[PDB]
Formats: C-alpha cells, structure tokens, sequence
C-alpha cells in the first residue's frame, strides 16, 4: 500500500487551502507537500476525482503516499518555486515569449493526459499551475465538491457561472479555464481589471456580455496564439477545441517561432 508508517512525516509551514484540505510544507525523504483532510474528503476525492490512483505524468503533481496518524493527510512531491499566478501577478516575472509558449505547451500536455484518462480538473487556475524549478509545469489542486444546496470566478466558463446545470463541468469548461491562463501568459494580467465588482463580473461573464480584452496581448504574441486563445474562450462550450487539438496548435506554434 501507499501508507506512510506512523510518525515519519515532519509537518512545517502552512502554505494554504485549495478546493479541499489544508496544505503544509513537510519533510519525508526530503521536501514534501502535506494536504490535511477528513476521511469523508479523502473517500470523495478517490470516487469523484481519483487522480491519486490514475495519474503518473511529468506535468501532473506526483502523489507519494498517505498518513493516518497523527492526522489523515495526502503526501505529494514538493514544488520548488512558485505558481504561475504568483509569477505573473505577485512578483511580476518577465518570461521570454518562448518560455510563455512552453508553459502553455506543458499545461496543455498535462490537461490532454487528464482528459484522456477521463479526468476533469473542475478548478484550473494560475495558482494551480506550479512552476517546479521554474521549468516544469505541475498541475495540482483538483476541484472537489465540498458543499451542497439548502471562490476564483475569473477562470469559470459562462455555463459554470450560470450553473443552470447540476454538473456544468466538462472538458470544454477546463478548455475555457486554460483559455484564461493563456490570456494571463500573453498579457501578464488578470481579465476584467477595469471592473471593481465581483457580482457584476459574475453576472456579465455568465450572460456573455463580458469577455477578456484580447487587444491587451503582447506585440510579440503570435497570431495563431491569439487565435487559439479566442477559440478556447468561446462562450458556446461546443465551439471550443479539445486538448488534443489545443496541443497540436501550440506544438506547431513552438517550432514555427524564430
Ligand atoms: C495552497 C495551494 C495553493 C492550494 C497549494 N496546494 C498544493 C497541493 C498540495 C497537495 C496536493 C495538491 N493537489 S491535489 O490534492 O489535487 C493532488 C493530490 F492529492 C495527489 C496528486 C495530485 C494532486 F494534484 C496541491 F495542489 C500545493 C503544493 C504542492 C506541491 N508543492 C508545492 N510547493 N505546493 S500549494
């Protein structure tokens, strides 16, 4: 099994909380990430998502094992560096166009893998794309439904925001969230920056009145990159390309660049 013997993990600094559980930097055969959760949270993740079992890919965060005592936790590999969100919006890292294209290429590579294994991320955003050693993209923080009837909206597809569906999530919703990530890479900015109201952004994006300002893309951004971005951000989910097609477009772009 993947159960780490009781008392082997040293738990350190609290990193934060994602879709589910609290992340702490830890030590177990070097630096590791320790995601604390409840047995109900762990069982739901194994059923509703199942990335711990299913994924073993260079662009997906590597699961390592779990602990039962003192507290239940998922132990993954540790990413040395920062998330794409942190790089672009917190510390304003100026990446070369070649690198920005590579980050997109690597993200689309990981997404195509997940989708081929029939896994929908449901919560892809820039603080989920971890730039390990500032070179390798590692996709983590998978979406898990923790709440019922009776949050980062900038990446949500209009249909996800409208939520007139029980499960508005699809491969196409992840394509939209990737579209926003492409926007962030090519502009170095977050969409709808000129609006100071979360409710107005939610209402308008869902109703298709508001969409990212594509005129904000860098001068050195390839025409095909801006074209792919537009296709991924289509308001009609059906009009969006899937990741095998997205990947092929980036891979072709990556070589056609002088
Ligand atoms: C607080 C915040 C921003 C949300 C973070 N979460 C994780 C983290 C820690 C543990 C697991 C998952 N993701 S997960 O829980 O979806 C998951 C697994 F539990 C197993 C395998 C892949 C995987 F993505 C994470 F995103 C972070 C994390 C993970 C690895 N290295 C570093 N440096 N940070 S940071």
């Amino acid at each position: 099994d993947w159960e780490i013997p009781d008392g082997q993990i040293t738990v350190g600094q609290r990193i934060g909380s994602g879709s589910f559980g609290t992340v702490y930097k830890g030590k177990w055969h070097g630096d590791v990430a320790v995601k604390m959760l409840t047995p109900q949270q762990l069982q739901a993740f194994k059923n509703e998502v199942g990335v711990l079992r299913k994924t073993r890919h260079v662009n997906i965060l590597l699961f390592m094992g779990y602990s039962t005592k003192p507290q239940l936790a998922i132990v993954t590999q540790w990413c040395e560096g920062s998330s794409l969100y942190h790089h672009l919006h917190i510390i304003e890292t100026k990446f070369e166009m070649i690198k920005l294209i590579d980050i997109a290429r690597q993200t689309a590579q990981g997404m195509d893998y997940l989708h081929a294994k029939s896994i929908i991320h449901r919560d892809l955003k820039s603080n989920n794309i971890f730039l390990h050693e500032d070179l390798t993209v590692k996709i983590g923080d998978f979406g898990l439904a923790t709440v019922k009837s009776r949050g980062s909206i900038l990446w949500m597809a209009p249909e996800v925001i409208r939520m007139q569906d029980k499960n508005p999530y699809s491969f196409q919703s992840d394509v939209y969230a990737f579209g926003i990530v492409l926007y962030e890479l090519m502009t170095g900015q977050l969409p709808y920056s000129n609006i100071n109201n979360r409710d107005q952004i939610i209402f308008m994006v869902g109703r298709g009145y508001l969409s990212p300002d594509l005129s904000k893309v860098r001068s050195n951004c390839p025409k095909a990159m801006k074209r792919l971005m537009a296709e991924c951000l289509k308001k009609k989910r059906d009009e969006r390309p899937l990741f095998p097609q997205i990947l092929a477009s980036i891979e072709l772009l990556a070589r056609s660049l002088p």
